[PDB]
């Protein structure tokens, strides 16, 4: 779809059976949700944002479908203040900004 | 223009005698732009990401130029680590998401 940006880019997600509700963030470099449990190994990392650096939990290769359209890919785990989508996913559904 | 997310989706902006690069970013609602002197009345306000919040001032009816493109709007100044436009200017230059 195209999407406009008078609201929220806010799109329904599906992650390990759940839906869930997450941003889609061209400014994000990485995928990042609110707390949650996800199966497998995961490796502690941290990141950076716009009021500093949080610890997380790094999940690699975890499907993701993002209003449709799969992706597999890292996501992190933490005290993210919304779901977000970030680049690493956004360019395996083939997402792009249009002006 | 389509921009790809391989990288950062930085473009040139102007805002007075100054041009910066700044990210064209659909998971900011707000424009903050780092620390700059510009003139005129403005409010304290807070805003948050990850890692916290930082400390800004907001500026209204500032006039920038996105790409060529003309917009006109409340810009945040403070603190941030990257220039960010914001969902109140994408929408002025005519940015959607499209996959
Ligand atoms: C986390 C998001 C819900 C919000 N952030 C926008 C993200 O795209 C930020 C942009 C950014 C901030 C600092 C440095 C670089 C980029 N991105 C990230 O938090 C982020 C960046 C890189 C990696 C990563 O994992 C996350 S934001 O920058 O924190 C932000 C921006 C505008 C705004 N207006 C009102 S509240 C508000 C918050």
């Amino acid at each position: 779809p195209q999407i406009t940006l008078w609201k929220r880019p806010l799109v329904t997600i599906r992650i390990g059976g759940q839906l869930k509700e997450a941003l889609l963030d061209t400014g994000a470099d990485d995928t990042v949700l609110e707390e949650m449990n996800l199966p497998g190994k995961w490796k502690p990392k941290m990141i950076g944002g716009i009021g500093g650096f949080i610890k997380v939990r790094q999940y690699d290769q975890i499907p993701i479908e993002i209003c449709g359209h799969k992706a597999i890919g890292t996501v992190l785990v933490g005290p993210t203040p919304v779901n977000i989508i970030g680049r690493n996913l956004l360019t395996q559904i083939g997402c792009t900004l249009n002006f």
